[PDB]
DNA sequence: ATCCGTA
DNA sequence: TAACGGAT
């Protein structure tokens, strides 16, 4: 199967992934920014509980680290009745200087698919962005506080990887894998790649070029420490669901 | 929690 | 202005 032909490229398979080849994320404040720091407001019980195994899972991978920072933004409990955690981080955003947004609106996407390329290949990253490494110097920007009560524990964590929450992750992630990908697009002039942050469609002028390309798609993927899913993919269709539209023939 | 945008 | 839906 796809799944044991390439063991490195999926979530299931590979373990964590960490984009190499990405130099440390560097993230730039605005000429007058000076750190903000947000008291975490109390948690109930039932939250901190939900919220737990997630922190602790974090930290057991290295993409939280304890720290000390001048930087704090609250920790947010939020829910099917499961509890995950939610950083607001709007204010460390409105500090953080403004980039260009790259990232193409889906319809503008789709408007780059040939209707010649009928074969479709979609593959989803598993948690793109904390596959980018982000730069010790940037890391006290996005601290928040831990405390569990029960167990005596103080202290501020942050995160070692590109953060959800923060205005610029998509761009920044959607920018690192064009980079990575370059190569893949040249040596693949025939082969129609659309990415959307972590959201991939690879288009072929038939199923044999389709499958082709999706190996070795697959196998660039891995190799540059990226993880897609095996759950959600979809492999060589004639019909595929992307970005919220269903291809087919050419179509949408 | 808090911030932003329809009767 | 109260109220809500959606966002972090």
């Amino acid at each position: 199967t796809w799944l044991s032909d390439f063991p490195q490229a999926w979530a299931e398979t590979g373990g964590m992934g960490l984009a190499v080849r990405q130099a440390p994320l560097i993230i730039p404040l605005k000429a007058t920014s000076t750190p903000v720091s947000i008291k975490q407001y109390p948690m109930s019980q039932e939250a901190r509980l939900g919220i737990k195994p997630h922190i602790q899972r974090l930290l057991d991978q290295g993409i939280l680290v304890p720290c000390q920072s001048p930087w704090n933004t609250p920790l947010l409990p939020v829910k099917t009745n499961d509890y995950r955690p939610v950083q607001d981080l709007r204010e460390v955003n409105k500090r953080v200087e403004d980039i260009h947004p790259t990232v193409p609106n889906p319809y503008n996407l789709l408007s780059g698919l040939p209707p010649s390329h009928q074969w479709y290949t979609v593959l989803d990253l598993k948690d793109a962005f904390f596959c980018l490494r982000l730069h010790p110097t940037s890391q006290p920007l996005f601290a928040f506080e831990w405390r569990d009560p029960e167990m005596g524990i103080s202290g501020q964590l942050t995160w070692t990887r590109l953060p959800q929450g923060f205005k610029n992750s998509p761009t920044l992630f959607d920018e690192a894998l064009h980079r990575d990908l370059a190569d893949f697009r040249i040596q693949h002039p025939d082969l129609i790649l659309l990415q959307y942050v972590d959201d991939l469609l690879l288009a072929a002028t038939s199923e044999l070029d389709c499958q082709q390309g999706t190996r070795a798609l697959l196998q660039t993927l891995g190799n540059l420490g990226y993880r897609a899913s095996a759950k959600k993919a979809q492999i060589c269709q004639k019909q595929v669901k992307y970005l919220g539209y269903l291809l087919k023939e050419g179509q949408r």
